[PDB]
């Protein structure tokens, strides 16, 4: 399901009851940000569960865990998973940020998946088809360039009370999307570590993004910049 | 199509070769906004033509055109087409806005339907099923509040180089919104006169919008404020 990498950023993962993943995030740099990477990144109907908590106590979805000793007694500010393969990842289920709420970032440009996956205990939660930006170990933002791949959302959905960022070259959504607020950037871009957009590349053949399914937000943004590609609906 | 009002702000109207209306908007206020009263406005495949020009030229839908004698040497900043009885509006052709580039707000309490609509030489043009808010003569904003109509797009879709901006209790658009921007704002609101929510209303019952068909703009927003409503697509 979820394979850390052999390196010093792979966090320590194992799995509970009907195999709940739980993962052991690891110590967050100087901003707060915990960067995991991962040979796979696979969330099944049992969920997975990131441990950023300082004292021992209850999670929703694996039962009672103790403090994550990586911490070094700060938990992170932002929860950032890489895949650093070439596999896809996919999200069947919830993803529970256990103790101090968090951002959560999943950062695959192979491609993501979601149906009927879930976040919860994040202030905010992106899912990105394409690669963070690091400068000197601190994190500049994420890439989709020279990207073809696809972010998709089966029908059966994506729910978060926070806010969600949708950031892919291509977008296919067939289910309901319900969050408190839903950004989806679309096309070939350089973003900021705040998702704002820095700059766009035109792709060589048209990017079309579809949004079907329905959105339960109060407030949505989609913003393409692939002049000419269109979002279907 | 377009039939002024009697009173005071009642522009004339006329029509020229094939039917294609021609509208000398009334004379703005200090704030340069031209507030035009409306029994009926209805727009078909002829188009209508705003003369907003402070001298004479060439329209692209109604040929030549002199100057718009009761904008007294000072081009409108805002066209305002208010209707004020109980017909809904259909626009079936293009909008133009001759002379001098505005932007332009059709308010219908009583709802709107586009079919193969579109705007020229507008910098912005906002479709509002609610009415204008004016205090002592200056418009303070829009309301959508104890309404329940519709603004309907059919699949002939819609049409501007410039920003739109779709305000209604609900939206049903079934066909390609081409816009510089798009911003639709749902549910039971309190604007500003830049449209900014300022409050809103929880309906008695379900506000529902439908978004099919698609859009083609760099940057889509869409505010539903009637909690427990969704965006359907």
């Amino acid at each position: 399901g979820i394979v850390p990498d052999a390196g010093h950023q792979g966090p320590d993962v194992s799995a509970v009851n009907g195999g709940t993943q739980v993962i052991n995030i690891v110590t967050p740099n100087n901003e707060g940000i915990s960067h995991n990477q991962y040979q796979d990144f696979n969330v099944g109907k049992p969920g997975a569960v990131f441990n950023n908590a300082l004292e021992a106590g209850q999670s929703q979805l694996a039962g009672h865990l103790n403090a994550n000793s990586n911490l070094n007694g700060q938990a992170a500010s932002l929860i950032l998973n890489e895949v650093v393969s070439r596999n896809p990842s996919f999200l069947l289920g919830q993803q529970e940020v256990f103790g101090i709420a968090a951002e959560y970032v999943l950062s695959n440009p192979n491609g993501i998946t979601c149906d009927g996956c879930g976040f919860i205990n994040t202030s905010r939660s992106s899912l990105v088809v394409g690669n963070p930006l690091f400068e000197n170990g601190q994190l500049k933002g994420y890439s989709t360039l020279n990207n073809t791949n696809l972010l998709s959302l089966g029908k059966n959905g994506l729910n978060t009370t926070g806010l969600l960022d949708l950031i892919a070259p291509r977008i296919d959504s067939r289910g309901k999307i319900t969050a408190a607020e839903i950004s989806a950037f679309t096309g070939q871009n350089t973003f900021s570590q705040h998702f704002d957009i820095l700059s766009s590349q035109k792709p060589v053949s048209a990017l079309d993004s579809y949004f079907f399914g329905s959105m339960q937000s109060g407030r949505i943004r989609i913003i393409n910049t692939a002049e000419g590609s269109g979002v279907k609906l």
